[PDB]
């Protein structure tokens, strides 16, 4: 009568873990939604630049050069966004490392008091009680008188 209800407080801890992971996950990839939007908008800026340049080109060599430049710019955008994918991976891994490892912090004590009550009960149980005595009751054998 102690651990009876002390063990119940872990549910608050479990729900809090869920809430923290919950709000991290909602926050994560949301900032990354915004980052993907920013990269798509910079790419749209590049696309607008090249479309205006091609519209004003009116020459075959200029058009081909602008095609090559647009290809190069899209490739640079893709490389930067791949580095960004690495960044999402690394950020999210760090976030999980930080927020999870908060789990052990108060998980390990509860388990420890669990061992405490366990071995206290074993103390109250494991006795192997005994009761001993000795005595010196002599043994007699009759002897022939002859």
């Amino acid at each position: 009568s102690s651990f009876l209800d002390a063990l119940g407080y872990l549910g608050s801890l479990i729900k809090d873990f869920k809430r923290r992971r919950f709000f991290l996950n909602k926050a994560h990839q949301r900032i990354r939604n915004k980052l993907g939007v920013s990269f798509a908008e910079r790419r749209s800026q590049i696309v607008s630049k090249y479309d205006r340049k091609i519209a004003s080109a009116r020459k075959p060599a200029i058009i081909v050069k602008l095609r090559q430049r647009k290809e190069k710019a899209l490739k640079a955008l893709d490389k930067m966004r791949v580095r960004e994918e690495k960044k999402m991976i690394r950020e999210f891994a760090t976030q999980a490392a930080s927020l999870w490892l908060s789990f052990r912090y108060e998980i390990m004590p509860l388990y420890y008091q669990s061992q405490d009550v366990l071995d206290v009960i074993a103390n109250s149980t494991s006795e192997f009680m005994t009761s001993r005595d000795f005595v010196a009751k002599a043994i007699n054998i009759g002897i022939p008188l002859e």
